[PDB]
């Protein structure tokens, strides 16, 4: 029943060559967030990994915008509160900022001066890590309002990318190694 | 019981003048995310909305991306699936595509072609009614596949600003006016 939800999660990510751009295969969650059990799982199974290894948060943030969709969903799994983090321009009131590279070129990441207390345990929820910029990213955003970053989760992991490397120091988990 | 409810929601909506430019009033639901039972509550509140109502739907579709934060924690409390409506070059494989009309010019939303069933009734969900632009090209989205529009429901509608009348003919659903 533990095994059976991965293959069961796994079998609803579809592989798709050449997305966005050619050469690279992309992993499309639609057929997952679809299917009435997807996100139910997927968000349990989170719950368990991080029940696991004794990561106990005490609130989720999510990057815009699959990192909302797993991090509502695992968000409600665990009765806790959630905190988006966006692109530049679309939180109101004053927010935190950093600036970060990656395959384009270059971007910013945002929250909200007051999303977080000093008290919280912030768990990160990501759809995929890669080479673990964004989440790095991520993170150092977190520590600027002086909370603590409980840990990192996503669904899937590409292996030996980079990014659980970038994130050493920080407890991560993944459901599925690509 | 159920007022009461109502009351929590608005208390946790914040007011922001002039944002994102001078003379508009923008509705922050950021206090009311990372409150551990803001989501909860307000799907709680629409589901309860529709039930009044009788209506049933099968699947739920949100646009990006305060649409897929509360059109996945609806989707999590009714036992659906959700169906992400995407803004164009998102989504990886065939999609539909509408165009809608907003101030200063045009833009589009995308589902993948694929996304609903002949038998589907989609329940549409997002922040907030103002013109109804975004909803309506939604609608007209989904009406591109096989399947029907069970309703649209809002956390919060502007009053008289007409987005009632442009969804004419579609059952609506609020939680809050301003
Ligand atoms: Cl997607
Ligand atoms: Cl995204
Ligand atoms: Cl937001
Ligand atoms: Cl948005
Ligand atoms: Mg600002």
């Amino acid at each position: 029943d533990d095994k059976m939800n991965l293959d069961f999660i796994k079998s609803k990510i579809a592989a798709v060559p050449d997305f966005p751009k050619p050469g690279i295969m992309f992993r499309d969650i639609t057929p997952l967030l679809a299917d009435p059990q997807g996100l139910r799982k997927t968000a349990e199974a989170m719950a368990q990994e991080l029940k696991n290894k004794g990561i106990q948060p005490t609130i989720v943030a999510g990057t815009e915008s699959r990192g909302f969709i797993f991090g509502v969903a695992l968000a409600e799994v665990l009765g806790l509160g959630f905190v988006p983090v966006r692109k530049p321009g679309k939180l109101p009131r004053a927010t935190y900022s950093v600036k970060y590279d990656l395959e384009y070129g270059s971007d910013s990441l945002e929250i909200h001066q007051d999303a977080f207390k000093v008290t919280d345990e912030v768990l990160v929820v990501d759809d995929l890590l890669a080479t673990g910029g964004t989440a790095k990213a991520t993170v150092d955003l977190i520590e600027k309002t002086q909370a603590k970053v409980a840990g990192l989760i996503f669904v899937m992991e590409l292996d030996g990318l980079g990014g659980r490397e970038v994130l050493a120091g920080y407890n991560v988990s993944a459901l599925i190694k690509f």
